[PDB]
């Protein structure tokens, strides 16, 4: 899974947009707010 913010992997927890189609977020762009106005899953 590559994140759709930065390019880089998403390892461990995965942030899913539950809006956008295919839109997957890392941790590290996840805590930086990027894509923050969608309600998104968090799941392990
Ligand atoms: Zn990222
Ligand atoms: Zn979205």
């Amino acid at each position: 899974v590559i994140c759709d913010g930065c390019n880089g992997p998403v390892v461990g927890t995965r942030y899913k947009c539950s809006v956008c189609p295919d839109y997957d977020l890392c941790s590290v762009c996840e805590g930086k707010g990027l894509h923050r106005g969608h309600t998104k899953l968090a799941f392990p």
